[PDB]
This record gives structure tokens, C-alpha cells and sequence, in this order.
């Protein structure tokens, strides 16, 4: 064995050195004494771990049995929500409540704008992540498909100057929607000037001011001839960067060369579902980049300094120029080996996150020769199901704070919403973290994975592209907003929403993710800093504020819409649609497993059916195994269709990664590849899994690949 026996623990050297060698040094944390507080937290807690993941499988059983015993269709919900109060699933609302977590961020508490999640394994990804706080528009804007390239402005070799006004004209109309001058339009403008304290604009035959010249915030340079100004709207800044000079600028009416947005404010590390991390060496992998980040010198190329402006009136001032980071731990399920029992037993993967992740963060709150300014380290704990397991993370925080001689309340958590016995009991999840909580959240795949598999047992469920638009989702969405607003989240916490997947569809993501600002979503998930930059756009044209204020009080949902099972109405598919169904859901499982067993890749930008590019973490496995699990069961498809899907979807992932050198074929040899096999076990073992979780066979088989390597 390779292994350091701390009491009743055999942690993994590449472990122990990375804990001792980097990560303690600077904490002034006895390496002696962590090492107890691991053993001592560990034993005490892994118990209590292992009655909830137990009270899942109980709780899953009988309501498994109840739909297999109804024989009057359709499902009386009223019996159907009595079971579930019985049964201890369905717990009654405490009584209104306000969160009362201090110590925390402005970036949390007030700013409403994007939030970038990245896989913690990638330091490039995760260095661009956290520099991405302010980012470009015009970059942006003629990188993306935000502007079309009809004739004309078609993105070439060379800087196309058709493409590059029609940018400026965009940025031009946004000024004018953002901040507005009282007379005429910016797209005229010819100088900037700050005169007496207020700012000035050189239009053609007068100048104007803004309308409101409180969102003039500062600049930089000369007051006669400034090289920048800093305008504020909706908490946001705004930065038109004036160089005459430059190429863009010698053509431009005002000399503009860019408008530069604060873009990600916050950004979440993730060690959970966008990661492939299955033993100790990946774990440390994950480990260091977080320390990187925390001690500030992480590098490729580096981390950004603070901006520095002044004051509207003279003085001098400064922002953050770096995207105030979370982190995302794993949830309750997983044992990793990093550490294993004396017996064998793996501990807890989460219970290891805690400890690890929040040992790292301690070099965030200090001066690196920094983060949190107000003290405090955020992690966001996934794949919850109920208050009790809320209740059991804070305990563990509490636990670790002792273990690093931390603050108790240190550790503030973000609460996913993102499974059905969570949403239900949303307002008592919140409450079981009122000191800690600094962010809920909801999202698509992981909460219908969830869903279809909860119900497994009552029918066929709908088709995937109908999931998004059934009432239980619906209601669900509202029901997240509501319990955060009514549990005082304005001002104080984060209400997000979730991730807008198509990379490459940002004139679409443009149009149509407004709409979670406007459902009151104080933040939502973007996949890349290009995207953070566009989305920040729609915090410009919603008040979200003042959304926010108008939503107060309102119960938008019932406990009757939540509950809604997506069962399928009887014969409401033609077998063509069965079948195009089917190579779907083959296909976006071939797809991401394939790069995952093989490459470890956790996201990326992976090519669906119709060949568009979706950017997808792991929930998007639970979904799809999930539901085809579900049509199997019920007899909607065969075995011997799952099987032929799987063949015919094989060769055409292959010819997707036809651009990889390092990629593997799944066809012809179908059952040698440990990756097709895997997609085939998540389909044909999906019932079995516990709550449709993928992370049991996705390991296990990622390991095999790992262990026929090292051959
Ligand atoms: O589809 C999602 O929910 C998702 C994609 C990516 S990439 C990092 C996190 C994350 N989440
Ligand atoms: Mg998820
Ligand atoms: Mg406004």
C-alpha cells in the first residue's frame, strides 16, 4: 500500500504531501493537529453521512410501491400528497424567517449580474474564469454571432471594417439604453470632458450631460482629456476606453477603442458535476489549481490587479478587478479513495471537500505577497434532498471551522435546488441554513433527473424538449424566486438560475436568457467570459432590483404544480418520434461519456445530434439514462432498440471527435470500448442506481479505463 495512517485513516501520499507541502504552510495550522481533525471529523460525521443516504433509498422504496399498487389512473393527488406527508417526505413550512448571514461580499448581498462556473481541473479555463470579472464587448460582439455576418461583416483572416461599425453602432445603442444623455445620442458623440465634477459630452453643435449624472462614477487621465470614463448603471459598471490613437479609435467619431463591462462578478469553481476527478491524483490536481487561485499566483499570464480611477470629484478610488470566487464541492453521495478506511472503506468525498477546499480557501482572506474582503469562504453544496441534509452540511462546516480554528459561520453555503425533495421543502432548507446561506439556484437537468426517477415507477414520462415546459418546472422556477424573496433574499443572497449551454448561440442567448432577470433571477449561470460579457447586457435593461421589490409576497406556486408528474398521455407518440427520441438520448449519453471514461474530460463542447454545440456537465447523463430507463421499464422501447441505437449512435460520436488525435473509436469494436459499455450499463442499470445518480458507474468505469492504461 502508498498510504499515511492517521489514526484510523490511510490517506493517499500524493495526498498527504500536496496537504503538508502546499497547502498548510501559510494557515498557521498545526500539520499535527489537521490531521487529527480529519480522523476525529471523519468518524464522527461519516455515520450521519450514511443515514441520509440510506433514508433516500427508504423514502424512494415506498413511493416505488405505491404507484406499482394504484389502479385507478389518472393519479388522485390528493392521496398521492397525503403519502408523501406520512412518509416523511413532504415536511410542513416553518413560519416566515429572514436569513441572517453576515460577513458577506457585496458581489453577493447587492450586485446583480452573471456568474461564470468553470471545471476546477482546467488552471487555463479557471485563470480566464477568474480575470473575466471585466471583459470586452466589442471582442465579444464581433467574436460572437451577436452580429450577423450578412454580407458584409463576415468574420475573416484579416479585421473586417463592416463587421467592426456595426459593433461600435451596437455599443453606441447600448450606451444610450444604459445611460442615457439628456439630449441627443452617444452615437454622435466626438470627446468626453469632466468639468467641475460632472461629465460632459461633445456632441456635433452643443454638449450634453447624462440624465442622470449620478451613474457618472469616474475615469482615468486628464479631466480635459480623459483615456477612460467609468460609468455605473444597476450596480454595473460600464468602461468606455478612449484612445484615439488605435486602430478601431482613428476611425471612430469620439475615439473610442472599446467599452469594456463588468461582466462576471462571481465565479464557482467547480470540483462537482464539470470535473472528471475518480481517485487521489485527480483530486490533488483539483486541489492545487483552488490554491492557485487563493494565494493569487496561479499562472500559464496571470491574475489581474484592481482598477484604479478617479472620483467624479478628483479624489482617487479603486474596484476589484478580479471575479470574487466560490467554490463547488461535491454533495453527500461519493467515497473517493484519497482516503480509505483500515478495512478498505473509501471515506466520504464530501466530507473531504469540506476540509480540503475550505483549508485552501484560508489564503483568500489574506494578503497575497485575496478575496473575500469581508471575511468569509463560499462554497456551493449540490445534490441535497431535504432540510435534514441541509442541517447535516452546516454541521460539517461547523466541524471544519474548528479543525482550521476558523470563525463558526465562516463557511457560508450556497443551497442548490436542483432535486424534488429539496424544492418542496425549499423554505425549510433555508431556514436550516438561515446564518449561512448565501445562494439558491435552480437548473434544468439534474432537478428532471430527479424527477423522472422519483416517479419511475407511476409511467412513461414526456420526452426530454417537453420537460422544460411542463408545469412541474414551471412551478418550480416561480416556487425557487418566491421561498428566496420571502426568506429575505433581496439584499442579502443570491437567487440564480440556470446555464445557457449553447456556446457557439449567443444572438439566441442575447434574445432569449432576459428572462431570468426578469423572473427576478438576481444571478444566472454562463459558460464562458465571452457569454459572462453578453449577459451582463441583461442587467443593463432589467432593474432586477426593483423586479424583485414587485415580487414580494406572492405565492406564484402551489404544492399541488410542484407535485405534477410529467407522465406521458397514453399513444402520444408516432414510432418515428420513439425512435428519434431514442437516437437522442443514445447519442447525448455516447457523447459526453465517451470523452469523460477516455480523456476525463468533465465539459466541453460537444456536438448533439443536429451537431450543435452544447456545453454540458454531468446532470445532463442523469436526464438522459434516466428517461430512457423510464421508457424501458414501461415498455415504450425494447432492449433490442436501446442496443441498436447505441450501434448506429457509436460511429457517428466517433466521426464528431474526428478532430482529436488522442480519441478512441467506440465502433467497430463495440463491446472492447470500456466507454460504450458504460453508456450502455447508465441505460440498462439506470433504475437501480440510487436516485438515477451517475457518478457510481461513471467512476467505476473510469477507473477500469485508468487501470488499463496502466498497463
Ligand atoms: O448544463 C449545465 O447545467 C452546466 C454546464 C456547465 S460547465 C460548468 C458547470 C456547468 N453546468
Ligand atoms: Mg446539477
Ligand atoms: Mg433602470
Amino acid at each position: 500500500t502508498d498510504r499515511v495512517s492517521v489514526g484510523n485513516l490511510r490517506i493517499a501520499r500524493v495526498l498527504y504531501d500536496f496537504v503538508n507541502n502546499e497547502a498548510l504552510p501559510g494557515t498557521d495550522i498545526d500539520p499535527d493537529s489537521f490531521w487529527a481533525g480529519v480522523d476525529k471529523v471523519v468518524a464522527d460525521l461519516t455515520p450521519q453521512n450514511q443515514a441520509l443516504l440510506n433514508a433516500r433509498d427508504e423514502l424512494q422504496a415506498q413511493i416505488d410501491k405505491w404507484h406499482r399498487r394504484r389502479v385507478i389512473e389518472p393519479i388522485d393527488m390528493d392521496a398521492y400528497r397525503q403519502f408523501l406527508t406520512e412518509i416523511g417526505y413532504l415536511l410542513p413550512e416553518p413560519d416566515d424567517f429572514t436569513i441572517t448571514t453576515s460577513g458577506v461580499d457585496a458581489e453577493i448581498t447587492t450586485t446583480a449580474g452573471p456568474q461564470l462556473v468553470v471545471p476546477v481541473l482546467n488552471a487555463r479555463f479557471a485563470l480566464n474564469a477568474a480575470n473575466a470579472r471585466w471583459g470586452s464587448l466589442y471582442d465579444a460582439l464581433y467574436g460572437t454571432d451577436v452580429i450577423p455576418e450578412t454580407d458584409g461583416a463576415e468574420k475573416g483572416p484579416t479585421y473586417n471594417k463592416v463587421r467592426g461599425d456595426k459593433v461600435i453602432a451596437y455599443a453606441r445603442k447600448f450606451l444610450d439604453d444604459s445611460v442615457p444623455l439628456s439630449s441627443g445620442s452617444f452615437g454622435d458623440a466626438t470627446g468626453f470632458t469632466v468639468q467641475d465634477g460632472q461629465l460632459v459630452v461633445a456632441l456635433p453643435d452643443k454638449s450634453t450631460g447624462l440624465a442622470n449624472p449620478g451613474q457618472f462614477a469616474g475615469y482615468t487621465g486628464a479631466a480635459e482629456s480623459p483615456t477612460s470614463v467609468l460609468l455605473i448603471n444597476h450596480g454595473l459598471h460600464i468602461e468606455i476606453l478612449i484612445d484615439p490613437e488605435s486602430q478601431v479609435g482613428t476611425t471612430d467619431r469620439a475615439g473610442v477603442k472599446d467599452v469594456i463591462l463588468e461582466s462576471a462578478i462571481t465565479t464557482i469553481m467547480d470540483f462537482e458535476d464539470s470535473v472528471a476527478a475518480v481517485d487521489a491524483a485527480d483530486k490533488v490536481l483539483g486541489y492545487r489549481n483552488w490554491l492557485g487561485l487563493n494565494k493569487g499566483d496561479l499562472a500559464a499570464r496571470v491574475l489581474n490587479r484592481d482598477r484604479n480611477y478617479t472620483a467624479p470629484g478628483g479624489g482617487q478610488f479603486t474596484l476589484p478587478g478580479r471575479s470574487l470566487m466560490f467554490v463547488r464541492n461535491v454533495g453527500h453521495l461519493m467515497t473517493n479513495d484519497a482516503i480509505v478506511d483500515t478495512d478498505g472503506s473509501e471515506v466520504f468525498e464530501g466530507i473531504m471537500d469540506a476540509l480540503f477546499t475550505g483549508l485552501i480557501a484560508i489564503h483568500g482572506l489574506k494578503a497575497s505577497d485575496i478575496n473575500s474582503r469581508t471575511g468569509s469562504i463560499y462554497i456551493v453544496k449540490p445534490k441535497m434532498h431535504g432540510p435534514a441534509e441541509v442541517a447535516f452540511t452546516c454541521e460539517l462546516f461547523s466541524r471544519v471551522e474548528d479543525v482550521l480554528g476558523l470563525p463558526q459561520n465562516t463557511m457560508k453555503i450556497g443551497i442548490m435546488d436542483e432535486e424534488r425533495r429539496t424544492t418542496v421543502n425549499l423554505k425549510a432548507c433555508i431556514k436550516a441554513a438561515a446564518d449561512r446561506v448565501v445562494f439558491i439556484n435552480t437548473g434544468f437537468l439534474d432537478r428532471t433527473g430527479d424527477e423522472i426517477h422519483t416517479s419511475m415507477e407511476a409511467g412513461p414520462m414526456v420526452r426530454k424538449g417537453t420537460m422544460k415546459s411542463q408545469p412541474w418546472i414551471l412551478a418550480y422556477e416561480d416556487h425557487n424566486v418566491d421561498a428566496g424573496l420571502a426568506a429575505g433574499f433581496s439584499g442579502r443572497a443570491q437567487v440564480g438560475k440556470g446555464m445557457w449551454t449553447m456556446t457557439e448561440l449567443m444572438a439566441d442567448m442575447v434574445e432569449t436568457k432576459i428572462a431570468q432577470p426578469r423572473a427576478g433571477a438576481s444571478t444566472a449561470w454562463v459558460p464562458s467570459p465571452t457569454a459572462a460579457t453578453l449577459h451582463a447586457l441583461h442587467y443593463h435593461q432589467v432593474d432586477v432590483a426593483a423586479v424583485q421589490q414587485g415580487l414580494a409576497g406572492k405565492r406564484r406556486a402551489t404544492i399541488e404544480q410542484l407535485l405534477t408528474i410529467p407522465l406521458a398521455k397514453e399513444l402520444a407518440w408516432a414510432p418515428d418520434e420513439i425512435r428519434e427520441e431514442v437516437d437522442n438520448n443514445c447519442q447525448s449519453i455516447l457523447g459526453y461519456v465517451v470523452r469523460w471514461v477516455d480523456q476525463g474530460v468533465g465539459a466541453s463542447k460537444v456536438p448533439d445530434i443536429h451537431d450543435v454545440a452544447l456545453m454540458e456537465d454531468r446532470a445532463t447523463l442523469r436526464i438522459s439514462s434516466q428517461l430512457l430507463a423510464n421508457w424501458l421499464r414501461h415498455g415504450v422501447i425494447t432492449s433490442a432498440d436501446v442496443r441498436a441505437s447505441l450501434e448506429r449512435m457509436a460511429p457517428l460520436v466517433d466521426r464528431q471527435n474526428a478532430g482529436d488525435v488522442a480519441y478512441r473509436p467506440m465502433a467497430p469494436n463495440f463491446d472492447d470500448s470500456i466507454a460504450f459499455l458504460a453508456a450502455q450499463e447508465l441505460i440498462l442499470s439506470g433504475a437501480q442506481q440510487p436516485n438515477g445518480y451517475t457518478e457510481p458507474i461513471l467512476h467505476r468505469r473510469r477507473r477500469e479505463f485508468k487501470a488499463r492504461a496502466a498497463e
